[PDB]
């Protein structure tokens, strides 16, 4: 990449430099420049843990939607093995929140997978809100809570049903947050510019003990910074479309088949 | 910031430097880069270290305001779905929750919070709320009493209204873990940190300049850059409750929070 | 591995021979410039090996979970349905089918025989039908808790206490299926630990001469020893040395909850 | 804060050091600075390890006190909202609930509970917590026989005692936890070489310098035992969370915080 | 103290070495510092993350035996406050949740529970824990049994026979942890690299300190080793947490304050 070719031929630089240049006192010790390498690296380090940690975190909370929606659809068939009506339609909310959660974090808009699962009269009202993910959660628990008032559910069993929302409401904060938080931002960008300015101006301080194999000490080094710097730029927006992102919607067909499998579909 | 400053300190002083090293040969003083790497490499750990618990610090002050919005979306949920015809313990409950919020809000910035309680509640309760040592403590109460007379009236059974309670417990539970990085901020892991790494970066270019006769003041800034500025992110993370561009921007977020809570009330 | 090693030894000897041009041809490869070079990859394979380690851990752990949430709900049936033996059997029979389903679902191979040796033929086709048959396998726990509620001799109450333990083993289900499933993070480190490791005795050659290969093949032990333990850690449902024994914890499992059942 | 004594041992050690440097080479004697930048380095990681253990023992021990506050609050807040009119009760239950967190407190720090004992509780009372061996655990379950009389007298069903049983468990999770940290010297070798091993490296460091500095020694010698010292110093501060430091838990203010909230709270 | 062997050794290590630098300048054999900085940097990184998760195990270690005391002391409170009457039950119930303890210790010991059971319950139910393959987990079991019992009569209700439940729940993942705790160390391999790595470095660091130092080499070379075997040592000290020896668990006491706190909250 640009990076390492523009250090290659920097490299280059620095030598013809140091020969032509002898007359202004530039005197570039190693010394110096690896005190301060050794301390980016330290703080690239600390840096990735946090961005791997913010990474984890969306890739675990994910994966609790497809755990409370197991189960909440398991206790429905366990405890009403009869209402399928309630199933069809409960199914039909729980499927729509993830393909929701998904278009909501890729700023994507989510009409195409509303519809094909809800009856347009509903769609209407949840695009029409500001906040649609946190509307079909509502609706589910509208659902639930009209089979409380029919008597058939209990309040304990509608209750057991109810902390499953809950999970799930977790998880429609939690992403909101990560979505929204601008913490790593600041880090990130005084590293980067920290860690280019280095690559570039390590030639004019090897070039003294390196002679022409600067380059190719130097081309490796730079790699090895910027490789480790852009792993971080990879985990700290996870919900990017990009292959190294979360696969999200190979996880909202794998909720949605789970789901239609445990409804006799 | 005070950044910019401190830059320019170190620039003075490796000129200071290079006009100090003509007597220092003489002066019989020495100062290698040996020992000097030594230092800042162990400084480079300790800040390491340092910066990590605060963003921590950090991420858990927001991780405590995500659900503030998580445990009233679904409280005002249960509401609906458990008392679906109820709307006038609805607006009010959504009341206290809402001004549960802002006085949470003006209580972690120290800032008064009647005006906000007086657009939201009626006065009898802004009296009762305000005469309390934690008036966000007394909010809880006040919503946990519509909830708790909806139980007296026999609309509400034991369990449906410790589901609601157990809401109400999340927020508590909120309110003492802000109450709580609030009160508790090490002071040595920044009366150290600052005071040694504003002398380590004075005291460099003068072990430097033996070494690059006029390019002392260029490797010296770079190096102290790096180090102020990772050193000052950290308190820039230092009070996340703060008014800073960098803390929470705890405003908007308690818009947000009354948005959510009024669209799902049909307001 | 130990092809590495003695590539590297090689590697040392081709510096050891190759040091006669370094005059004549302008080389001037010095040490500090790799001191620091291996000091940043240090840290990173000590962060990255870290990381590992924790995924090694929570899948451990996870596995520790299924043992503890079937143990209390058999001790459960037991406890409030002492003489529903006929049910006690037949929850055992899915849960201990619970647990080997996992272990086939995350190594990838099939669980026909072990169904067929615990459940009826009947139910191992409903079993080997679903998309996931684990999840399969605790909707049938669940149905079998769910029938004695409405045989009412399981109350909502007493139903929930044993639900709970069925909600727990779906939390391991989701979280070994996520730990399984998830390149540049090791790929920078996999590419880059290896090349320094070969040009180090040329910058070595230097000061070391012959004591060059040893020291050479010393630093590189160290370095590679810790590379690999974050791969084979990386990958803890595998069958490497530091894997999980999930077979030996499927039979303790399996005899934990044979034990239980009178 | 002792680091003034190893910092004017430091001086000393540097001073013998330049006065017998030169005598010191008599038969070969050397000290360079490269292995003292080996081992300082490496005592240097071991420290910022150190100190993050001791810094989470501090986070879980403000985390602990912390639910003190947030269980008592809701603890009180349900009683009210549940049994609005039996104010007997909630003077009785309140007064165990301060009593908890102030024998909390004294326990911890090796103190004379009595004069708190004597103010919130009735005498009878006193006598049967300080004849336990186990006072603060026995404040617990006598809460608990005030709720659970509640119950036996109907005033309460099984669920709302189920709610207020809760909060009492999230206190003997705190109790347990705070001894648990409390017996926890367990390897003070950890720190204890470390301390010696650091005193060690800060004694002999000036003799590994001096061949590099001369006169300026002392100064660089000082500036690098100050950072080592100051930073190990931090970490045996934080590891005894509920010691008397300044850095440690303000315990006084949460029980006094508690005890204002609960009575503020009910009159 | 397998230290001693490698810190003296590296004494000897040290002698031989200065004879050996002036050879070695004769052989074409030479050793530098900054090679074995580089090394001995990586060493300490490696070992500083190894000793993080020796300790994180011994924290939850003792985590998991706190766990014990919290969990058991509310079952008796619960006991007491919602049936104060049952004293008969309350006595059965805590010799249980006593033995469950003690039984826990032994089997993390892999010593013999039988004179521990028989101090505390019946002959008859001591048979019954000692005949099952997994014998403190069937204390639990029997414990269940006793709160069932009560439910079954009437003396409990469902919600409160919950309440109870939930805490024999606790001790249940006490008794999972600490068994996977007894079965899983910290990687052989990252000890036995370490171990070996560290000792292989503190031998043959004296000889590339030995151009350097001069007659000095011995009094800074066990000065850096007995850092680095003290620390990979530590590492070996919080491997072990459930043994007998001084910094392992004082499971025996952690035991017997369990019993006089429940004692304490029954009168006896
Ligand atoms: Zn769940
Ligand atoms: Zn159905
Ligand atoms: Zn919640
Ligand atoms: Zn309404
Ligand atoms: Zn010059
Ligand atoms: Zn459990
Ligand atoms: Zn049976
Ligand atoms: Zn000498
Ligand atoms: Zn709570
Ligand atoms: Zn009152
Ligand atoms: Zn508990
Ligand atoms: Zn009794």
């Amino acid at each position: 990449i640009f990076r390492l070719l523009l250090n290659v031929l920097m490299s280059i630089i620095a030598i013809i430099s140091y020969q032509w240049y002898e007359q202004l006192g530039i005197h570039l010790t190693v010394a110096p420049f690896s005190l301060l390498g050794i301390a980016i690296a330290i703080f690239l380090g600390f840096r990735n843990s946090a961005s791997y940690s913010r990474f984890v975190e969306a890739r675990n909370l994910w994966g609790t939607v497809l755990i409370a929606e197991r189960t909440l659809v398991r206790q429905l068939r366990n405890i009403l093995p009869a209402e399928h009506d309630a199933h069809r339609r409960i199914v039909s909310y729980l499927v729509a929140f993830s393909w929701s959660l998904k278009h909501q974090l890729r700023k994507t808009d989510p009409t195409a997978d509303l519809r094909r699962l809800l009856p347009e009269e509903r769609v209407t009202e949840i695009l029409a809100s500001s906040m649609p993910t946190n509307r079909i959660l509502l609706l589910a628990g509208n659902e639930i809570g009209q089979l409380r008032e029919a008597g058939k559910l209990s309040d304990i069993t509608y209750g057991l049903m109810d902390n499953k929302l809950d999970e799930l409401a977790h998880v429609l904060g939690g992403c909101e947050r990560l979505a929204t938080t601008p913490v790593p931002f600041a880090a990130t960008l005084i590293l980067q510019r920290t860690v280019y300015l280095f690559c570039t101006l390590l030639p004019f301080a090897l070039v003294g003990d390196l002679h022409y194999m600067t380059p190719f000490v130097s081309v490796f080094i730079s790699y090895t910074f910027l490789s480790w710097d852009s792993l971080a730029e990879e985990l700290e927006d996870p919900f990017g479309t990009a292959a190294n992102d979360l696969p999200l919607n190979a996880m909202c067909n794998t909720i949605e088949r789970n789901l239609l499998d445990m409804t006799g579909q």
